[PDB]
């Protein structure tokens, strides 16, 4: 039940790939929102039509104040407009790139918040599988808000950045919820450090540094962090931790909320 008419288009606020973001406010109402632009020459060049249908299945049955809405879609000849919840202070990508690290305090935190939204997710049998800073977005109060379900799913799977990914993926092999955790990992690294764990300059030695789980870590990283990363950053997803695990892990409760 809705049209581009509908909507005056503000400022772009981010440069995806199949298109961009905008800024924008509902017309009856008075209602700031996102507007995601994606049109099809390029989506069905790319054959993605039904991951697209995911993300809008997906991200629409979820509530939970750490994911990002989507409140709805709409369509024309060329176009189709995902209808989203704007958050105001951008990427926790830029944040980073401000702030070159993440204190323990702040990294923590966003950890939780992410932890629950995860926790929710794979209640509901729901895999997210593309996070990372890009694709976590700041509400008004600067809590942290999943987005981008491009390539979520339920239950197990195989197909399959890469800086997130894990050996189940990578190497071809089917996965589950677990993966989830070892992104959990990289980026819990990522925000102590300033940088994913398995960094390289080329996707070849990334590949062989994920398979071999190959990190060290800086000493100014402390012991309570090198365990949880070392825990959720393991070869065998088996091993890795349960979600609750890692809320109640003793360095989380110390500096969460
Ligand atoms: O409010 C936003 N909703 C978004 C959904 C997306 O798939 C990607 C970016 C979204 N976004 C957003 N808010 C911003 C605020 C400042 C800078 C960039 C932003 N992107």
């Amino acid at each position: 039940q809705w049209a581009l008419e509908d909507f005056e288009i503000g400022r772009p606020l981010g440069k995806g790939k199949f298109g961009n973001v905008y800024l924008a406010r509902e017309k009856q109402s008075k209602f700031i929102l996102a507007l995601k632009v994606l049109f099809k020459a390029q989506l069905e060049k790319a054959g993605v039509e039904h991951q697209l249908r995911r993300e809008v299945e997906i991200q629409s049955h979820l509530r939970h104040p750490n994911i990002l809405r989507l409140y709805g879609y709409f369509h024309d000849a060329t176009r189709v407009y995902l209808i989203l919840e704007y958050a105001p202070l951008g990427t926790v990508y830029r944040e980073l790139q401000k702030l070159s690290k993440f204190d323990e305090q702040r990294t923590a935190t966003y950890i939780t918040e992410l932890a629950n939204a995860l926790s929710y997710c794979h209640s509901k049998r729901v895999i997210h599988r593309d996070i990372k800073p890009e694709n976590l977005l700041l509400g008004s109060a600067g809590e942290l808000k999943i987005a981008d379900f491009g390539w979520s799913v339920h239950a197990p799977s195989s197909r399959r950045t890469l800086d997130y990914l894990p050996p189940e993926m990578i190497e071809g092999r089917m996965h589950d919820e677990k993966v989830d955790l070892w992104s959990l990992g990289v980026l819990c690294y990522e925000f102590l450090v300033g940088k994913p764990p398995f960094e390289a300059n080329t996707y070849q030695e990334t590949y062989k540094r994920i398979s071999r789980v190959e990190f060290t870590f800086p000493d100014f990283v402390t012991e309570g962090a090198r365990d949880l990363i070392s825990r959720l950053l393991k070869h065998n997803p088996s091993q890795r931790p349960m979600l609750r695990e890692v809320l109640e892990h003793p360095w989380i409760t110390a500096n969460s909320s």
